[PDB]
């Protein structure tokens, strides 16, 4: 019933990213989220420097026309100190320093050698292949605005400015925890009707993935003394406190009141498939994310639902959901109108190179690997009922979560 | 002159996928290379059950033709117990497990729910929406084989199987350094002609996210012994040496001449933009990758080069290189014959919600702000020259080392 933009627009709203931060050199930063502004304590370039291969020229020694010998040469790591005197050039290299009294570079094509000097074939204007120092980059300038992503695009550059650390907004900390009697960790055999817990190492190796400091509770027994101590301990030391399972999403139980009991949690009936309940709230120093028992459902709403509830906690200020795009289905899919099916298939290209979509196989949430045959998500529209072949089709690609 | 297929062919050609492995705690196993195959301890599912919501049948009881009263119901967690007359129905859900003698499954849909029994009037099919044990994956059979990336969409099926740990190929392990008089650390103000190493960051950067095991041994000071020594000490440790910029790639020096002291390297010449030379070979106990000095040439040939080596030494036998799709460009592209050129642009969705690339601006390898402002590489071919607004494309959408 309850539309998936709005739970998501309505979680965000409530949330405020993180301020704390930390200082870490450069080379600890992939993934981080830049703090505070990087400043360029420089320019980029540093000196004005050649654009080319060539001779670095004064207007008045180009004037006599003479053919001008090479008084010497300036490379990148060796710029050139001497004399240059009167009618003489300096050979010169790209990113190399212009010699002081340089007006203009000349490239050696429009440049001939003779016994006597360099000979310039062509014109030679002031500014002329003379990279302006600070040109890319000013120094006082921002490179970097706090709230981006560190990455090895912007990593590197930090460090071109001789910077060796930067900070950083501290890792989101979320506590997780699964529950219920029927739940059963691996070596030991399912009881009457028991299962192993995957719920829990799904989310788990997803929160770390993201860059989230984890703090896994394992499971709880079905006790409210457990479990009530579980939600405290996970409250008071993690930001965001998640049920991989067994916590109620809706139906009455002694989990449900300890949810009551600890903050305002709502129990939400969201119109998607595969899955429908998730349960969220303020606890009473942390963020709730209850999900739903179901394997594919808990791993579909924690992907579309706390994923980007974590990266607006996390500070990183690149508004947006993951890159989504038009193209047809190679396959027929079922399509119950009602719900955003977030059904998956596997992007890839046609004969003509073209992108398509083609179903995993069965997307019932009786089984896993439509996640590993899959590589991005069919997202079909609430409305939208069966789609045949050759239909227009909305395809959000997996993530690196999933490969 | 070489092309960068050939080059990569013949790269991976001389490389043989590391065997060592250790077994480690599923968690522990994102991005990692299963080391054996991974076989089924159960039938999954375990036991016969539902297809649909509906009605659990004998092929006799639809036979006689009158109303089948509901005897009782089987759900999730709880079997149909007691005994199931002759006559009647069991009510049953998706998932639950089929009653004793249950032949077949009705979906609701196709029954008339009345007051003293359920009218079936479609034709009824033996085993027809019933799933039986073990159909998709029966005991014994392998659920993931040796050489599988492991990521969310594979570990929690193996925690499903109530398996703890997997044996998994070690990481590569990869030394890195850089030289040279002119690099300078963070810090320290810029000497003569120097500027500050940050391709070995970038390199490190990468390797990590990679899940490479990096062995930064830094700057290497400009001179034979302590070049010679950092090789060996590389070469002793990691299973791959890479110079991130300062050894030579072609040009002669005594790091050439150390090169051709301690292994087979061959310095290759690419016919790709940016970037060109490439030096790949055996040390004695590594493979030795050297990238060119410039920052965006080194990214990109790490990027187009060296990644892939890294993934088949890994064991990762998902074959097939990054992702590529035909788009057409919003922009007109500056490009030369005779050079593969990845330059960087901007894929986004257009107004008629299409996919296309604009450039991310000037092109040219001294300035590194492309990796940053583009999420994608335009794979322009070889031989082709300029491309006008409207073109058809290649393009690479960029993978998580650019975010």
């Amino acid at each position: 019933l309850m539309s998936l933009d709005t739970a998501l627009n309505e979680m965000l709203s409530r949330v405020t990213p993180l301020t704390a931060q930390e200082t870490l050199p450069l080379v600890q930063c992939f993934g981080r989220i830049l703090a505070s502004d990087v400043v360029s304590p420089l320019d980029v370039p540093g000196f004005d420097n050649s654009a080319m291969d060539g001779y670095a020229v004064r207007l008045a020694d180009i004037a006599s026309g003479q053919p001008l010998p090479v008084a010497g040469k300036s490379f990148a790591g060796q710029p050139y100190h001497g004399e240059w005197p009167a009618g003489t050039c300096i050979r010169i290299m790209t990113g190399a320093p212009v010699p002081e009294g340089c007006e203009a570079v000349v490239m050696q094509e429009q440049t001939e050698q003779m016994d006597n000097g360099v000979r310039f074939t062509a014109e030679v204007r002031s500014g002329q292949n003379i990279r302006r120092r600070g040109e890319d980059i000013s120094a006082g300038a921002v490179v970097f605005p706090a709230g981006t992503r560190l990455t090895t695009a912007e990593l590197p550059v930090i460090a071109s400015l001789g910077i060796a650390e930067v900070p950083v907004i501290r890792k989101v900390r979320v506590a997780l925890f699964s529950t219920g009697d029927e739940l059963q960790l691996p070596g030991q055999p399912l009881g009457d009707g028991q299962i192993y817990d995957t719920n829990r190492l799904a989310v788990h190796l997803m929160l770390e993935q993201l860059g989230c400091e984890v703090i896994n509770l394992g499971i709880i027994r079905d006790d409210p003394h457990a479990l009530r101590a579980a939600f405290i301990e996970a409250d008071s030391q993690a930001d965001v406190v998640i049920s991989s399972g067994g916590v109620s999403v809706g139906e009455a139980d002694y989990t449900k009141t300890i949810l009551e009991e600890l903050g305002e949690i709502a129990f939400w009936k969201l119109a998607i498939k595969p899955g429908k309940p998730f349960a969220f709230g303020k606890l009473s120093n942390s963020w709730f994310c209850g999900l739903p028992g179901n394997p594919v459902s808990a791993t579909l709403t924690f992907y579309q639902l706390v994923q980007p509830l974590l990266a607006k906690l996390s500070g990183n200020t690149a508004s947006g959901l993951p890159a989504r795009q038009r193209v047809r289905t190679a396959s027929r899919l079922k399509k119950t109108p009602g719900r955003l099916d977030f059904q998956r298939g596997v992007l890839q290209r046609n004969a003509d190179g073209e992108l398509e979509v083609t179903t995993t196989g069965h997307q019932g949430s009786h089984i896993f690997s439509s996640f590993s045959l899959g590589n991005c998500f069919i997202v079909l529209e609430r409305d939208r009922g069966n789609v045949e072949v050759g239909e227009w089709v909305e395809v959000e690609p997996f993530n690196a979560l999933f490969g």
